[PDB]
């Protein structure tokens, strides 16, 4: 019903999420003011783990200074036993509210796609791929979307987004991310996921591999949006579209 970080004492108003080891809280401050702590508890975690959920931090705070669209985290405290990581508190998930939302304006898609390649492209800058790209590492704050995962440590699970590199390197780079990104926005755009139909998991695999396999793109009024779409999903990682060409394309810049 209470827990302090770095002295300041934070009463929790309710439990978010969980991820196991971790679990988030909605909590607020002295003030009364909103937050939200990830808690994470390393009693049983291994020294691999320790260096993801140590890396994860270095990064989230270092590229919180450059983008607005990455959550932003206050403060935090280390020890041997647990994790504190205080951060800003948002309005809904991305994927809760696509699953809840019948319509989505125009105007709002774009400007939330327009959010999304801020922040994943200020990642790729400082060398992070995220690969495991879903609409729950984004958070509605502000009415503004913000990436709370850099795809570093462990998540706090659909096969819908998984590029085709990806599936074919049993046996990643910046282009991975982009496939995932289209994903969303064809998601955003005719409601569902491109290989949402597959119900058979050994199936839907196959098809993302295949490339006699042909995606489906109803002729939509937003000229634009349509050739985004089939851009981002090009199955070659040579032919698809990057992400500064992405920024550079007219469904972003023209009004
Ligand atoms: C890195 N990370 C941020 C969060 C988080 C922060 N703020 C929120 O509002 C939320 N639902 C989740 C969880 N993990």
């Amino acid at each position: 019903q209470s827990m302090s970080v770095k002295g300041r004492i934070y009463s929790i108003l309710k439990q978010i999420g969980s991820g196991g080891s971790s679990k988030v809280f909605q909590v607020l401050n002295e003030k009364k003011q909103i937050y939200a702590i990830k808690y994470v508890n390393l009693e049983e975690a291994d020294n691999q783990t320790l260096d993801s959920y140590r890396n994860e931090i270095a990064y989230l705070n270092k590229l919180q200074q450059h983008s607005d669209k990455i959550i932003r985290l206050y403060d935090y405290e280390i020890t041997d036993q647990y994790i504190y990581m205080v951060m800003e508190c948002g309005n809904i998930d991305l994927n809760s509210w696509l699953k809840k939302k019948k319509s989505i304006d125009p105007w709002e898609r774009k400007s939330y796609w327009k959010n999304m390649l801020e922040a994943v492209h200020t990642i790729h800058q400082h060398g992070i791929v995220h690969s495991d790209l879903k609409p729950a590492n984004f958070l509605i704050v502000d009415g503004m979307l913000k990436l709370i995962d850099f795809g570093i440590a462990n998540q706090m699970g659909t096969v819908n987004y998984m590029p085709p590199e990806a599936i074919k390197d049993m046996s990643i780079s910046p282009k991975s991310d982009v496939w995932s990104l289209g994903c969303i926005l064809y998601y955003m755009t005719y409601g569902k996921t491109p290989f949402q139909q597959i119900i058979n998991q050994i199936s839907k695999l196959h098809a993302i591999i295949d490339p006699n396999h042909e995606i489906e793109f109803p002729d939509i009024p937003e000229k634009d949006l349509q050739d985004v779409l089939k851009c981002c999903l090009k199955r070659d990682p040579k032919q698809r579209i990057s992400i500064p060409e992405l920024l550079a394309h007219p469904y972003v810049q023209i009004q």
